[PDB]
């Protein structure tokens, strides 16, 4: 039926984020498609693995986010989602800079 898509723009938007160490992060793509699209986050271009970072990460499907705790100044980078489907692939990119 159709390519995957962006629901919410608005919590998007913000693409340059900067946060205490520490803190929690959340990064959100929300999306639709059909069939259900598939959601892989990446860290400067890469597939980012669990054992990339101390605290590991989690994914929330049904929020369409990515998740780290506590975080670190070895967390700064670019985190990439990629949203896609049988129809097409898109993708956005979040800029984490830890003070």
């Amino acid at each position: 039926k159709r390519a995957p898509y962006w629901t919410n723009t608005e919590k998007m938007e913000k693409r340059l984020h900067a946060v205490p160490a520490a803190n929690t992060v959340k990064f959100r793509c929300p999306a639709g498609g059909n069939p259900m699209p598939t959601m892989r986050w990446l860290k400067n271009g890469k597939e980012f693995k669990q054992e990339h970072r101390i605290g590991g990460y989690k994914v929330r499907n049904q929020h369409w986010s990515l998740i780290m705790e506590s975080v670190v100044p070895s967390d700064k980078g670019n985190y990439t989602c990629v949203v896609e489907n049988e129809y097409g692939s898109i993708n956005h990119t979040y800029h984490l800079d830890v003070v």
